């Protein structure tokens, strides 16, 4: 008899970079900057202070990719420390930002893993650390003994949110500024209009609401998302108006901002709803993989097809959407501008998790005070989805049970081997499990109940010692989703892929050679799987027409192992098998032998499918004068090259890469490179990382309009000469009227 | 120029069993025993408060083993909680006491657990459990689930120092009393004269350090060890009055104990006070073994050549002297009468960790607090010992690292395996480890550093996997002592023995079949070691006359593996070998084999050493005729035989087995036995297990004087029966008055 919100679905439009400048942040910005280099030849904090959502670590990112910064100081790390951190693992990244070898610095203890960084640091000359979230005094003080002071000027810009740890770090702090009520309508404006400009009966509602807010930005930020979520009507404005009203009666108390993000949430559709809850499941912090969290989605059974639209496009739909809202933050994004990495504020990180926890009983974590002592029994039969973060061996020692229970999770931070005898305590523990993510636990086996979980869905798992996968494996048939790594070369596969009838992905490090499909002598069904989409690497002896025939749909392959073979004219059918698959736009070719035993050469441009649109190689050893056949794909849009992709040192554009956007070179003995601006049309994005041996970069690219943003990492000077030629060709065409996207050029060493 | 207690040095004597009676607490005991059926079907506790040291520990231990509480109560568990208590051990504990198999109960949740014990104690039906030790409410409430409330008459009787948690788990505690005056000096004179009367002269300075005492039964115990130190003249009795009047002015200051003590320590000779402290280096509450802390002591270099005594002898007279001081409490005895197992007191070990840890810095115990860190490498580089009983994964997943550490031991209730990556951490961080003991931590393999460390002086571990040592094992030159556990059934040792010359004992639990000994060609010097003592299970094909001539020193030798083998005299003379050992105190025979393919016969009496005191037989299958071989042994002093060792339905008595003091028989098949007087003259203690076939015990064997102690477990009612009939014989005998000690009779079952 009632019935409320009737109304059509309209489309919603994907997530291109906006905002990029901070509004009104930039005052602050200089008066820090104005605090760097205050004394020269010591090492100094300077302390960030202000309520969480105020936009501290806005301002640190704007600082660390000031121009100024970058130019001043040849070393700049940025680095993440929770309420939760871990030293080791910090100076181990630390290490790792500036070292190329893994195996040196595992062998030694923080203490020498510090002196490390303090050589490495000191010896460039004047460096620049930023630091986020300290929560106490005793965490920077361990964790400073990595900072040397080497003589010269040397900076670190921190943030924090309470007075005291700031009070010790310096005697005086810097405390943020809460925007103006101009500035609020301003930024609340620009974020819900974007490009346009407010619609005057609108305009007299946003100046209120602005004003409530109080001129936290992040307030202004969720209250827009409710305002775009809503609609456009002035009575749908006052309505949000009059609630607005009431939640910011007391704009300072903190769970003022959980009810704005309530308020939110609500307005959210019930299949995003629980997508948006199920991101807090990870650690707060955590960086969230965007193919593992859509997996993760659609084994859970959140996502529903509905008609053509694919679960994974419809999945990467609902990403954008979220961070549309600005309930997501986007951290990173490919090459080909699609989303990379994903987490949620702190803030709204809380909120997710108390609501999942209690009021929908979507999960629950398992977090031990010292005190505090594992659940039994009883109170795990409640649970229906489980995540164990901190110690999980501590937790299979108890011997757990419990029935009800259909997923575990485990996103722990460093890898950890599971003992020999607690091997069994995860399946007989969760017989009806769906859903099971332990990469971050090594399994030297399987025990025997792990192929009686006949209910799960999703698994990805990491095993070091495992060489073959049993045919029991295929036993399965629930699981949609596979993922594998394994530090074995060679894995050889011996459940039937064929048969399964789920699984839509598989995807594994190692090369996979297939067993041969062959159909059943007495069966009328054929092993055809529409579902299938990928096959990350293949052994190139696997590329056999038959198993080419088995995949139908896949929108993606990738071949590791000796790409002679295909490249060989006994075997070249092999290669030209992959014409077959017309869907495919994502191929990855990975070379492991370490000895150019012969040179190799492309068969022609038609043998590779017509949509390939991203292609990849990796120590191939091809010749430069094979590019011309990369050129005649028409729709190939991004593609790399890494660790000598290919060899000579004399190449010459011959144009053909009409669709391009995006060039990836990375060690290679190029020396000189020859094109003209007809040769890229349509390129974007230019990266050339350790190419220590290439003369020059051809002028004409400074005549492409498309050409928006250049970077060269460890390259020579002549090139960075011509990089900065380029730059003031393209200032002067930006100059000159022409509608030129802006143009921004890093070098990575600033002094070349 | 100054000099004090110039004197010689004079004998101290063994410490056999004295003072058992506990002075005035028959009335506390009578009135905890009075709480006895208090309300019929129902489960209650008695709570007994007081301060530490008072005698609530001895209380509980007198009301366990009283008459009436056995008779009354089937089924009775002893139980220690100390602060540290871990829930899941307790219950398999409380299994192992019911069931022999427990293996069962490993796969299974703490709940079940449980749930298996209350089943087991429902079959039982009365019973009383003692818990000992409660520190916290919750405690008790954790544990107090396993106790089934079926509705029968059980109790429940728990100590705790705590007034809170004695009324929380019932509200009449009883407070336990202060020993008087006079049952002060009567316990005083007991401890310090033992069965000798106090001398006059000293009368009264005693009687005033008992007043001085104020009734703490602990302050007598360690000031009688401190007067026993001193010696029996007047003037050290009054030194020591007066120095108690100074250091026990005050009463509820638990420090003032303390201070005894530290006047007891400082009397203790040098040498004594290595060991006083290093006992304290193994865990509060832990159940020291005697030979591996007496072999810890020879390896730290505490025990040192002075004399003729063995060192093992040294190490022995040394832990005799520590116990006759009342420093350490004896907590078992073997079946010969040599202490087994000890512990150290409360409040005496807080004074020898702390003096250790901070005074003399003889080690450094690692327990960390949940805010806590481990510590850095410069604290660590001062330590010369460490000790980690916590979690030592955690502290390895670190890479600690310290040149200066010469020692590293472990020592747990629970075994723990080491990650393939964290097996190296051990031997870079201690290239100059003295001795090492991992008995709980388990290793798959060794790293090659691990067969480089020279330093090592006692090596124990434990590997579930092992089944070949390698010849690198040889090369340590320093080891004393190698103690191994293995599931393995076969170790291969490929290390040369005899070229090692430094170890003394080698003590194995699995089969190993000995590298051949081979004397060196170009090499004038033979590979003979006076210094090694036995080879506790070596394989039966290991024995033969060259591997008996290279050790001549062996007290102790035992063999697992096929007895059949030896046993015939046509092939090979093994057990004819055996005879060239001048002195072999303990001969062990295990066999593995199951099944009497060839009947086994025993060899004549001249082939066994002339010495022999203690045998032990498990699975031999011999005759009852071929006792009289046994019988015709002149010294034998302790015989044990075990797993149907000696099987037979008949058994006449032959005679002849003059000196023998302990008979200990178990799992035998025997129906009837002949028995007189004559034949058994020295029998002290006989013990029968699991017979549940025998149909009497011989009236005669009641007629050996020395018979004073008689045990009957799991035996038939008419066996039991005749038993009780040698017990009344003993009650007439206690009649009489015939100067034989007093005869107990105690039954496992009471009803039997
Ligand atoms: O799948 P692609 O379109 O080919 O993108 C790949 C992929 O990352 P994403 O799937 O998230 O985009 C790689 O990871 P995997 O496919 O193996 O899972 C990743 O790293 P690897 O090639 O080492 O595996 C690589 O990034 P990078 O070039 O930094 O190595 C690159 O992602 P990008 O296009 O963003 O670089
Ligand atoms: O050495 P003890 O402390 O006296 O223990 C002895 C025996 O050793 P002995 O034959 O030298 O007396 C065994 O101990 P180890 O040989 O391993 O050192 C052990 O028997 P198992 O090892 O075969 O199990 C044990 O057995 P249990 O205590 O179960 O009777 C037995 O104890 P007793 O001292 O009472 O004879
Ligand atoms: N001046 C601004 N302009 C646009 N967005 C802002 C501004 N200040 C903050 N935000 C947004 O508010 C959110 C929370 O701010 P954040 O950077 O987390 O500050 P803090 O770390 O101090 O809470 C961010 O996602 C950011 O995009
Ligand atoms: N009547 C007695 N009361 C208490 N302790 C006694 C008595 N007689 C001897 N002791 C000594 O007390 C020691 C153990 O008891 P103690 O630790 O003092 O009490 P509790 O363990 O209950 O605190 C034994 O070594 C024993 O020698």
């Amino acid at each position: 008899d009632d019935d409320l919100s009737a109304r059509g679905s309209e489309e919603r439009k994907p997530p291109v970079v906006e905002e990029d400048d901070v509004v009104g942040f930039d005052e602050e910005a200089d008066i820090v900057i104005n605090r760097l280099l205050g004394e020269s030849n010591h090492l100094e904090v300077v302390p960030v202070v202000g309520m969480p959502g105020l936009g501290k670590t806005t301002l640190a990112n704007k600082i660390y990719k000031h121009p100024k910064i970058g130019y001043e100081f040849f070393t700049r790390i940025w680095v993440y420390v929770s309420q939760s951190y871990r030293r080791r693992e910090l100076f181990l990244n630390i290490i790792s930002k500036f070292t190329r070898n893994t195996k040196q610095y595992h062998g030694m203890c923080e203490e020498d893993l510090a002196d490390e960084i303090q050589e490495f640091l000191g010896k460039g000359g004047k460096y620049l650390v930023v630091l986020d979230d300290v929560w106490s005094d005793e965490a920077w003080e361990r964790i400073k003994i990595a900072f040397p002071n080497n003589n010269k000027p040397n900076r670190v810009l921190l943030t924090t949110r309470d007075s005291k740890v700031a009070k010790q770090c310096n005697p005086i702090p810097h405390d943020l500024k809460f925007l103006t009520e101009d500035e609020s309508w301003i930024l609340l404006e620009k974020k819900v209009f974007h490009k346009d400009k407010c619609p005057p009966e609108l305009v007299l509602s946003g100046k209120s609401i602005a004003k409530k807010c109080k001129g936290l930005p992040l307030a202004i930020v969720v209250i827009a998302g409710a305002l775009i979520g809503k609609g456009k009507t002035p009575r749908e404005w006052k309505q949000v108006d009059d609630s607005v009203s009431e939640h910011l009666i007391n704009r300072d108390h903190p769970e003022n901002c959980n009810k704005l993000v309530q308020m939110s949430y609500d307005r959210l559709p019930y299949d995003l709803k629980a997508c948006f809850l199920y991101c807090s499941a990870f650690p707060g912090g955590f960086q969230i993989p965007a193919w593992k969290l859509i997996r993760l989605w659609i084994a859970e059974g959140f996502i529903q097809y509905k008609g053509h639209l694919s679960l994974e496009c419809k999945g990467e739909d609902n990403l954008n959407d979220l961070i549309n809202r600005n309930l997501v933050m986007v951290m990173e994004r490919t090459s080909d501008g699609q989303i990379k990495t994903c987490r949620l504020h702190d803030m709204l990180h809380e909120f997710c998790r108390q609501e999942a926890m209690k009021e929908e009983n979507l999960f629950q974590e398992i977090k031990l005070g010292s005190e505090q002592y594992f659940p039994g029994k009883r109170e795990l039969s409640t649970y229906r989805r489980l995540c164990i973060h901190s110690s999980v061996l501590d937790f299979f020692s108890t011997k757990p049970s419990a029935e009800h229970v259909r997923s575990f999770l485990s996103f722990s931070s460093k890898k950890i081997e599971m003992p020999s005898a607690d091997i069994p305590t995860i399946p007989k523990g969760f017989p009806l499990l769906r859903v099971l993510d332990v990469e971050s636990i090594n399994f030297s086996r399987f025990s025997r109940e792990f192929y009686q979980l006949y209910h799960l869905r999703y698994v990805a798992f990491s095993s070091d010692s495992i060489k073959i996968l049993p045919k029991l494996m295929g036993e399965l048939w629930n699981i949609q989703t596979i993922i594998i790594n394994t530090q074995q070369r060679t894995l050889d596969i011996q459940a039937n892929i064929w048969n399964m009838e789920r699984l839509r992905h598989l995807h594994t490090n190692s090369s996979a050679k297939l067993p041969v499909p062959v159909a059943p002598k007495n069966s009328k069904v054929t092993l055809v799987n529409q579902s299938l989409q990928t096959l990350s690497t293949i052994a190139p002896e696997s590329c056999t027409e038959e198993v080419f025939a088995r995949t139908p749909n896949l929108k993606k392959l990738g071949i590791r192992g000796k790409i002679s073979v295909l490249l060989d004219n006994k075997s070249a059918a092999s290669l030209k098998n992959v014409k077959r698959l017309e869907y495919l736009e994502n191929l990855k070719l990975i070379n492991d032998s370490s000895i150019q035993t012969s040179k190799l050469r492309l068969p022609p441009a038609y043998i590779f499918p017509t949509k390939l649109r991203k292609l990849t190689l990796l120590d191939t050893w091809l010749e430069w004068k094979d590019m011309s056949i990369l050129g005649q794909l028409e729709h190939l849009e991004v593609l790399k090259m890494k660790e000598n992709g290919f060899s000579g040192e004399s190449w010459e554009s011959t144009g053909g890469f009409c669709s391009l956007l995006v060039l990836w070179i990375e060690r290679t003995n190029l020396v000189s490179w020859k094109a003209s601006a007809d040769d890229f049309p349509r390129l974007k994005h230019l990266v050339l990382i350790c190419c220590d041996n290439l003369k020059e970069v051809p002028i004409a690219l400074a005549d492409i309009r498309s050409f928006q943003v250049m970077m060269l990492q460890n390259s020579t000077k002549t090139a960075a000469i011509s990089a900065r030629q380029i730059q003031a060709k393209k200032d002067n065409q930006t100059q000159q009227g022409t509608k030129n996207i802006a143009f921004k050029l890093s070098i990575f060493p600033p002094d070349l």
